[PDB]
């Protein structure tokens, strides 16, 4: 139940450079919600670590909206590296 | 607006070895058009850096045709490495 709610929350988190949400952009690589923990592995649309990972922060915030989730681990990785081929049909 | 125009321009940029355009070939990994800047991350069909990156140059030229784009950054990468699995249905 929380898994579906989690996806809806992420679908509302938008990436400024592409004007699309992180889910339809294909940036979410793994998502596990098991109270009191939530884990998400995601990537960014361009290589390199930004000075402020605001997108990762937005994803963390969204997941924290879930009831009973006291710890949200957001791991940002470039493996595998992202490309537009990961866009969903809707995107 | 410019995003759709950008794609059309790239769809007219052809790769000699395969006889197909860079878009349907799946060589474009990321595309961001935000005047006065345009950024594109792409790859080539074979490993290695060529003496003259003619295809990369053709992509840069195509994007420069967009109104208000005074700077076009074309990044050529091999991550992830390209294969024919990236061809579009049309291709």
């Amino acid at each position: 139940p929380l898994e579906a709610q989690a996806w809806a929350l992420l679908e509302a988190v938008y990436d400024p450079e592409l004007g699309l949400d992180v889910v339809n952009l294909g940036l979410i690589y793994d998502l596990v919600v098991e109270p009191p923990r939530a884990y998400v592995r995601m990537t960014l649309t361009t290589p390199g670590c930004p000075l402020h990972d605001s997108l990762g922060e937005a994803v963390r915030q969204a997941l924290s909206r879930l009831p009973g989730v006291e710890e949200v681990e957001v791991e940002v990785t470039f493996e595998p590296p992202w490309t537009l081929a990961r866009l969903s049909e809707k995107a």
